[PDB]
């Protein structure tokens, strides 16, 4: 079974409808989300939970605005908690070039996300 992240932004995210979406296609296969980083809280410095176990990594925020999403400093944290089997389920056309630098690899298999090693 396996331990994981959801990261969510509380726009679209503080009804239970992504919530309960995003923790029914882990329950039903075999995650679990544990560890719930806001992006106001996390940014702030309220929460800090492991540095470990968490290497399958789910970021809901809404997708319909055309403006820009999250800092640089915060993928380095993030990335910063994982091991080489670390998965992430999240980032789009920018942060291609953003997982390149940091030390991700991109794979585009259509649940669409960045492994890093």
């Amino acid at each position: 079974y396996k331990t994981g992240l959801l990261l969510i932004h509380p726009a679209v995210t503080t009804t239970p409808e992504l919530v309960e979406n995003t923790k029914a296609q882990a329950a039903s296969k075999k995650v679990k989300f544990v560890d719930q980083f806001l992006i106001n809280k996390l940014n702030d410095g309220s929460i800090t939970l492991e540095n470990a176990k968490y290497e399958t990594v789910h970021y809901l925020t809404p997708e319909a605005q055309t403006d820009i999403k999250f800092p640089k400093k915060l993928i380095s944290v993030l990335a910063d908690s994982l091991k080489p089997n670390g998965s992430l389920i999240g980032l789009s056309d920018i942060y291609k070039v953003d997982a390149l630098i940091n030390g991700f690899e991109i794979i585009n298999e259509p649940d669409y996300c960045w492994i890093k090693m």
